[PDB]
């Protein structure tokens, strides 16, 4: 890229090496990834139309040399960062929920264009000094897909269901929204089976009374062990009963009474939500 300057290596991201760059012309600095099929390109220039506050900008798909770079605006940290740096004290309630209340109006707008994220993580939530959150990397894994980080994924992706549904990102932010508040991730797994079991130890073994078809999944074992379900008071305290009914809606088993995003967005735990500041150090 003769275009662009890059400022430097940020990482090596989900799909491939990402630099900080800066628009040699525009003077824009921005984040550039270089990903490792005409379906995809088609598929990956749709997203430069998905806007809203709350979702990184894709600002351009480029294929050239027969290679692909992504170019995205440029956010500074990620909730990562700034969830190891607030280990100490932890991120304030309000912040934690403002964060939460942007981060479902994003995928409210996603879903609602039928975008589905598949694989959200803190790595992937960006936020800036103004106090907004913004969602990165929607849209790639279906535009693409076939040590990876199992934490936030959904049971059903991990029984071996091959249809993903918009309540596979529900149930990874509702995985986020408890690591804010206990400041440890809920689902360390470290192997799809223990990431799995790690679900059933906390949530009981799912059975057929709280999600009918369960039994029929691709990679079900009648052989799994049957842990009776923990209370979420013990789970994620000392999170409120508002924030302990949402969470538990976010969690449910069955993606099918998972709770949507515009659901989660009229919430009574969002009935004071507000739009702190949050002590940013770049
Ligand atoms: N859009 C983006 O700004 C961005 C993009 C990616 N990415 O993998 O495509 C990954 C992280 C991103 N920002 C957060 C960020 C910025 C700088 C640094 C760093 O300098 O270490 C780390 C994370």
């Amino acid at each position: 890229m003769e275009n662009f300057q890059k400022v430097e290596k940020i990482g090596e991201g989900t799909y491939g090496v990402v630099y900080k760059a800066r628009n040699k012309l525009t003077g824009e600095v921005v984040a550039l990834k270089k990903i490792r099929p005409s379906t995809a390109i088609r598929e990956i220039s749709l997203l430069k139309e998905l806007n809203h506050p709350n979702i990184v900008k894709l600002l351009d798909v480029i294929h050239t040399e027969n290679k692909l770079y992504l170019v995205f605006e440029f956010l500074h940290q990620d909730l990562k960062k700034f969830m190891d740096a607030s280990a100490l004290t932890g991120i304030p309630l309000p912040l934690i929920k403002s964060y939460l209340f942007q981060l479902l109006q994003g995928l409210a707008f996603c879903h609602s264009h039928r975008v589905l994220h598949r694989d959200l993580k803190p790595q992937n939530l960006l936020i800036n000094t103004e106090g907004a959150i913004k969602l990165a990397d929607f849209g790639l894994a279906r535009a693409f897909g076939v040590v990876v980080t199992l934490w936030y994924r959904a049971p059903e992706i991990l029984l071996g269901c091959k249809y993903y549904s918009t309540a596979v990102d529900i149930w990874s932010l509702g995985c986020i929204f408890a690591e804010m508040v206990t400041r440890r991730a809920l689902f360390p797994g470290d192997s799809e089976i223990d990431q799995l079991f790690r679900i059933f130890r906390t949530l009981g073994t799912p059975d057929e009374v709280v999600w009918p078809g369960v039994t029929s999944m691709p990679d079900y074992k009648p052989s799994f062990p049957k842990w009776a379900r923990q209370d979420f008071s013990k789970v994620v305290p000392p999170l409120d009963e508002d924030g302990r009914s949402l969470l538990s809606q976010m969690l449910h088993y069955d993606p099918n009474k998972r709770i949507s995003a515009k659901a989660a967005l009229a919430h009574p735990f969002f009935q004071d939500v507000t739009k702190p500041v949050p002590h940013l150090r770049l």
